[PDB]
């Protein structure tokens, strides 16, 4: 960045990107797969039941 | 100056200070002489006429 002073750069990096793409993108991905897994759970636990 | 662009103080330095001032004193003062100095040649050339 055109700049000189010290701390231009850290505030401005964070301004322009305050999250990530690959932050949402993973965050997204393990949220989808919650009701897979709780389904996944509740049909170890029928089958532990029977 | 507070930049990192090659050439943005030396321009910067010209459109703050042009002319600096201790050349406007000195043509000030060179340029207010010159009257006495025509005088004293005048003079100089009557004495020799005489
Ligand atoms: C993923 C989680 C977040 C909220 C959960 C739900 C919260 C409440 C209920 C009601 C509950 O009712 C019986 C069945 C599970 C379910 C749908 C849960 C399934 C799994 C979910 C979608
Ligand atoms: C990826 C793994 C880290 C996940 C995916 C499926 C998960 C399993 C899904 C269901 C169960 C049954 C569950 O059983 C009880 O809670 C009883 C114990 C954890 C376990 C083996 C989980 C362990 C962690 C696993 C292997
Ligand atoms: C300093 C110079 C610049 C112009 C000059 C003047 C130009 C013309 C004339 C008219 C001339 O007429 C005689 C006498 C000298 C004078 C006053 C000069 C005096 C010396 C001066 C002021
Ligand atoms: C300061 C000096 C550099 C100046 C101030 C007065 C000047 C003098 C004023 C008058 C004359 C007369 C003049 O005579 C003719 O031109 C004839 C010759 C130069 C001279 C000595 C000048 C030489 C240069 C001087 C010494």
């Amino acid at each position: 960045c055109n700049t000189l002073q010290p701390g231009c750069n850290q505030a401005c990096y964070d301004r322009a990107f305050p999250i990530s793409h690959i932050r949402y993108w993973v965050f997204q991905i393990i949220m989808v797969c919650t009701p897979s897994l709780c389904f996944i759970t509740y049909s170890v636990h029928q089958s532990a039941k029977q």
